[PDB]
């Protein structure tokens, strides 16, 4: 089982089932549940993992900067074959070592296998130089809440289907070490979607703000696990939880 980096978790509901995938869902924005999301990705990267992000919802620049705030230096990590990136922010929006971008048709029917292609490509680069070898594998996807900005709800519940089904059979998924894998879903915005999302994953932890007469409260829920409410803050970068009553 894999840490959360984030001791209260580990203490309270347990490390994580290796090759889970987590849903990290943000109500609303207020509540920082994305900073949560960038330490643990920080954190995995820190210690020396393999990392694939896919930026979905964020342009390069933009999570480069982000990063930095955390002590990553993005561009080190892509030179020293530790962090892939899938940008499709980048792909979609028509806009470096380690960097994949999407070409061509980019629909809720394409994309599943223009994914898996990318990510073929980056685990025989790791696996061609001997990586996975006393390291995890870690996926981020920030965020899949982007994919409303490019498909309708009605094409992204197919697209998240056809998506599962062609990771049951890839070479991607099947011939190279699977990942544990971070979902980030910002806001609500299609209930329907949220649906699948929640379903698909096996964690899901849920950040909302609840704000009070005397400041901001920001609280973590376990809303589902393969087996709880925490307060939390902020020193500094790092989030810092409470188990509540």
């Amino acid at each position: 089982s894999l840490s959360w980096e984030i001791e209260e978790l580990d203490r309270e509901i347990g490390k994580i089932k290796k090759h889970s995938l987590i849903l990290i869902h943000e109500e609303d924005a207020s509540s920082r549940g994305k900073d949560i999301l960038f330490y643990i990705l920080s954190r995995k990267l820190k210690s020396d993992n393999l990392v694939g992000m896919f930026s979905i919802s964020y342009p390069l620049q933009l999570i480069i900067r982000i990063l930095s705030r955390f002590g990553v230096d993005v561009i080190k990590y892509l030179e020293n074959h530790r962090l892939a990136i899938v940008d499709t922010f980048g792909s979609f929006h028509g806009i470096m070592p380690g960097v994949w971008y999407l070409e061509g048709m980019l629909s809720s029917e394409t994309l599943p296998i223009k994914y898996a292609k990318a990510v073929e490509d980056h685990k025989k680069v790791w696996m061609d130089l001997n990586l996975f070898e006393g390291r995890e594998l870690y996926g981020f996807a920030i965020s899949m809440s982007g994919y409303l900005e490019v498909f309708t709800p009605e094409e992204t519940l197919r697209y998240l289907e056809t998506s599962a089904e062609v990771r049951y059979g890839h070479p991607a998924y099947k011939k190279y070490p699977r990942g544990t894998n971070f979902w980030l879903w910002e806001g609500v915005k299609d209930k329907r979607v949220l649906l699948s999302v929640y379903r698909r994953a096996d964690y899901v932890l849920k950040t909302r703000s609840s704000l009070g007469e005397n400041g901001i409260k920001r609280e973590l829920l376990v809303i589902k696990t393969p087996k709880v409410r925490f307060e939390y803050e902020f020193k500094g970068n790092e989030p810092k939880l409470r188990r509540e009553g």
